């Protein structure tokens, strides 16, 4: 089913003899997430981009500077695969039949990454309802890890990473990343969302932490500081 | 249309491929993923050999031995691809269409071997000339641009006889751009519009060094059309005369 | 003679003529020249709007790789140039136009536009064809000099985007405005013509043209199809 | 004896009432390591700094940006203690006595950071031998976390970290410190370098390595790669 | 016939040949042109040196009024081509030099530098032509396009003269007829010099001269003409 998103760290690369081809390994991100969505007509999203493109959030703190951040939005999921294990689901995809989430219905994925206020753990829920710091990127058709035949090649797929640019140093911080439409205004059909960050996982207070809900968020990331507190004394 | 099509007829030397991706396609259950690239439409290879107490074509910074490609390029290129490893014993000999020195033929196999080689180094410059005619001319000239150096920069063979050494520089246009707004500013370092260009195959050591090395040079643009595909020659004379009698043909062909 | 041949602004040969006042100069011809005739009728619907008030007929060029130079020419009247031959386009309104209709001193003051679209990949080109411009490379006025134009004021156009950068021909789509220089209703015929520099006939790497973008599209596709069969 | 080296972040803040204090609780590096030298009138020193101060070097290569690095630098050491386990030292410092290793024997530190040219774990013992490519930092009379009574406050310390400049962006390649002197030509003393980088360690390819000899550093900077490579396939 | 006309960019007339390779194209000639046949001979001094080590020979140009266009030509060699004729300029070089002299294989690779001269009263000209150049406005190599070459390389000059002073504003111009080629050359070459102004107005249109003193005596007497009329 889906593929792994992978960064764009080369560890090893070979050319076929005889052949156009070139085999290359790339470095997995240390911890990556998927989002399952569907978008249904009539249905209130987290929140708008630009005024009128639905848009639904994934929440990321990085307690400390990561290398890269990959992202990648897939529509629709019914050819690929269900969530299995670990996978984040929302309601709206819980509810949709198997026949919703499969072709014809489908939308034009976009993908933005912004960079929110919050500096310290406890104003993470406070910074996602605040306005925005700085946009770091978007992205329309950049997927080329999913072969996509089913339609036109339109899936997301950004990678930030490293005088550079501000716009993408993923320092200590808040972040929010939309997962939204190319299209503005009514669109129907199920996405796949993937978020990979290249830092080791499961250092409590040093590793990321990722979240739809802000609130939840905080919760995990402050107990996790504190666990790094307690550990440091 | 013969350049798109894949072979080397395999004999040790990995092929020059632009960094243009046609096609990708990851492997399910493992971290790897299979790209296919567009080859160059033209691609030369040359062998050389450095023999302590022999001339060079050139030196480079004034004390590094260097030796010349000359690259006449009618119209502007979206690529271009060089590469420099040494040594040459356990990859292959030269074969048809290979550009080969005098020093490399005189040389044995096993001063093509390990344990003899050296650090490569490569720099591409933008010469004077912008007509055929000059291009004997401005070789005699200084520079008049440098666009690139590079020291350890091949991924293209895989080099296990010693530390990765060998050089790789792709010299091009952003594609895909990083925005729209790129296309207004493109460095010009990177123009490969018409005009002369000549390649250093150089050394990271500066003074005498030993051994043979390969040198290959790509350009992504259709080959063997008479005043249009560009040409290449490591004697700028030569060059002159090919690039010449290529415009007149062309002309000729236009009336 | 009819329509003079567009050329390249790359000269290859060049000879004065002794005692006298004029110089002969041999031009690179364009690899693909592509010519359009159209007919604009007071009344009928464009293919749209420059500034929101001057009538547009499209070209879509799509650019695989870099490219040196692109020639854009638009002249109007035609009758008295001479009529579409083999391999021109042709509108609608210019063949039910009647000789009459497509000569002096039927006539408007040609305007060209060149803007490069979103499109980076051939699959987006009917999308982006859509969507608003992204940057307008140039426009032009009274630039032709290749036809001789005796029949009024010298008002032809004429455009050449070229190296010695946004001007710079990379991949992606473009759009050809070919429109006019008085806003609201004109009347008469036009030929287009637009000369790439750039070998033809490479399926998947060399240029390609139509008037409309998902026709565009399909070809683009397929050639890119038959690039990526031909690599494996 | 020796204070530890703490990073600049702080964890922790009490104020003591009643008085003029503050206690502060700072997140410890990953890895800290201590150096053992002695500089002896005559003997060749690791090299030269602005072509007439003697140095002594240790090589850091980072896998992948790190958010901070500590440098810090203490002459003499007698009075504060031996090395311990895990420590590096130096022949110098071997052979030296106790009394050589005290006062009234001892010289202004100053400290140097330069990103070199290295950028893959093999290329390491080349750009050693190569030109520094930027100057980082330096420090002379820094250092806070000893307190120094046998003499004027001038042992070294520096803090690199995190549009901010690129002479602190401590991201993937090789770096050297410079262990030197204030003052020029010779002198005569022992000294502790120390150096602590904010950053998980004991992950093969993804943790930072830290030595004194370049080649040294090299192989072990390679098969941690290496073993970085055969677990990801 | 032998030596092409030399034209101003200025175009006058246009018109493309249907079905060919060609466009027709009618230029605006110089109001006056002056062609200059001289000789380099290894041995003999030039009228200078450039950049210290390029044999030079001179034309100075008096300009009363701005001007729009200067366009400045060399030719090596002159055999071939022709020889000079009424109103030409000769230098006693290029009358001692025989036929065989003038042509292949005997030539060099031209080069052409015009630089603006402190002078700006006609009798200040001979004291600025001993004084050191105030700004260089343009060299050229390879520019030629005028002549066919295809004796040997086409190595001809031809060059056409916050924003630019490549203005031609009133005062003296030297053009320096040189080589690309530092140190001993030898061959015939012919200099041309066109300037974008009517002809023949005393005070008013442009004087040149290989003698600078003489140049001073000309641009005077004429503005001293123009002052006579005006009184
Ligand atoms: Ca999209
Ligand atoms: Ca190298
Ligand atoms: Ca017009
Ligand atoms: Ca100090
Ligand atoms: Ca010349």
């Amino acid at each position: 089913g889906l593929p792994s998103l992978k960064s764009s760290f080369v560890l090893s690369e070979s050319t076929v003899p005889g052949t156009n081809e070139t085999v290359k390994t790339f470095l997995p991100y240390g911890s990556v997430i998927n989002y399952y969505g569907y978008v249904k007509p009539g249905q209130a999203p987290d929140g708008l981009v630009d005024g009128n493109k639905k848009a639904y959030y994934l929440y990321v703190w990085i307690p400390a500077v990561i290398a890269e951040m990959g992202v990648r939005m897939i529509s629709p999921t019914g050819e690929i695969g269900e969530p299995g294990d670990g996978d984040l689901v929302s309601d709206a995809f819980k509810a949709a039949t198997p026949e919703e989430k499969s072709m014809p219905h489908w939308f034009d994925t976009w993908i933005r990454v912004e960079r929110m206020s919050a500096i310290m753990p406890d104003q993470i829920a406070k910074a996602a309802k605040a306005k925005p710091v700085q946009k770091l990127d978007d992205d329309d058709d950049g997927d080329d890890t999913y072969k996509e035949e089913r339609h036109n090649k339109y899936n997301s797929l950004t990678r930030i990473k490293i005088n550079i640019d501000t716009k993408k140093l993923l320092v200590r911080g808040l972040y929010r990343i939309s997962f939204t439409t190319y299209k503005p205004g009514e669109v129907k059909g199920s996405f796949v969302a993937s978020v990979g960050l290249l830092f080791p996982p499961g250092i409590p207070g040093v590793s990321p932490l990722i979240h739809s809900n802000p609130e939840e968020l905080q919760k995990q990331a402050i107990a996790a500081e504190e666990s790094l507190k307690k550990a440091a004394s």
